[PDB]
């Protein structure tokens, strides 16, 4: 191997760390490698962060190996590597301008300018746009300040559109629960299980009080892709009221408001450049920790023109919204408004 003399003996977790140490965008990789490495990267999932952490990431690979990565507010990065035989090592990761390691993690950074990435294609094709968001959802973003005017939870009717948004979004989204992919057909089952039969529907009182029925959760998990163990985690997650809250809230259309204030002109230019446009794509990760903490990371991707410095370059604005869903918060508009405290971040990715 050109990566390491012991490459073929290394676990998925160990391989991903090596890839990131050389850099995801390393110029020596082949086309086939870039594909394989993306397949490792997509396993990364943002999860509930500890008190003084910018972010925390979990990856559970098909070979039984895993990573837990934490990033401190000073951007110190530490990883715990668990081998399939479940031995544990803790290592410090090193991010530098050569590898851009931190940029290849789903972490919200504090920066004066919006993070810019390069893709590894494009782009007016719905499938390719979804694939690009699949990638950018694993990369770093820049936190965006908001005020009373631009706060998605302000105004007279915050979250008022949430069930319509959920109804329209399920079936078209990329959705992961505890790292388990929920495919389109399973999402449609989930939509129905929430009670969202049409765009003007809202959850049943049973779902509000108890979450998805065990029967429905089992069918959804059955249609999802994972081991018998992975499906079990999904069923257990779904059968709680807070699971309904997390899933529905993740679709809120207005999470993009802070980012739009910075970018709407260039988004408009992209829409016009195409008239010479597939619309927003959605990619959501929800995880519940072993301590029971539910964390939502919801992404939307839209086409955007590069600044005038780079003429005729169209890329993707990725908006990341991150928040805990506290225990006891049921799936009603008033509950979401009362309890959810998201933060908003963005990146721009060009081909």
């Amino acid at each position: 191997s050109h990566m390491a003399s012991s490459w073929d003996e290394m676990s998925c977790a160990e391989k991903l760390l090596k890839v990131l140490s050389f850099g995801l965008w390393n110029p020596t990789y082949s086309r086939s490698e870039r594909q394989s490495f993306q397949e490792l990267l997509t396993v990364l999932e943002p999860v509930y962060p500890l008190p003084n952490e910018l972010g925390r990431v979990s990856a559970r690979f098909s070979d039984g190996s895993s990573l837990r990565i934490s990033v401190t507010n000073s951007e110190s990065i530490e990883a715990e590597i668990r081998t399939p035989d479940n031995e544990k090592i803790t290592v410090l990761l090193e991010s530098n301008e050569q590898n851009r390691l931190l940029q290849s993690l789903p972490i919200d950074r504090h920066m004066p300018y919006i993070q810019v990435h390069r893709a590894l294609m494009d782009l007016t094709d719905t499938t390719s746009m979804r694939n690009l968001l699949g990638f950018t959802s694993k990369l770093s973003t820049t936190l965006i300040p908001h005020n009373a005017q631009t706060d998605p939870l302000s105004g007279p009717t915050p979250f008022s559109s949430i069930f319509m948004d959920t109804c329209r979004g399920l079936g078209n989204a990329k959705l992961s629960l505890n790292g388990v992919d929920i495919p389109a057909n399973a999402q449609m089952l989930l939509r129905d299980a929430l009670g969202l039969k049409d765009t003007h529907s809202s959850p049943s009182r049973n779902v509000i009080d108890h979450g998805i029925s065990r029967h429905d959760a089992e069918q959804i998990a059955r249609e999802s892709s994972g081991s018998d163990n992975q499906k079990a985690e999904v069923v257990e997650f779904l059968c709680h009221p807070e699971a309904a809250t997390a899933i529905c809230s993740a679709f809120y259309q207005s999470f993009n408001v802070p980012a739009l204030t910075l970018t709407h002109e260039r988004i408009s230019k992209a829409s016009e450049y195409n008239a010479e446009t597939p619309n927003a794509c959605i990619n959501i990760s929800i995880s519940q920790s072993s301590d029971g903490n539910i964390y939502v990371t919801s992404h939307t991707g839209v086409l955007i023109m590069a600044p005038e410095d780079r003429p005729n370059e169209m890329g993707m604005l990725t908006n990341r919204t991150s928040y805990e869903v506290p225990q006891g918060v049921k799936c009603t508009i008033d509950e979401m408004v009362r309890a959810l405290q998201p933060r908003y971040a963005a990146s721009e990715t060009y081909l």
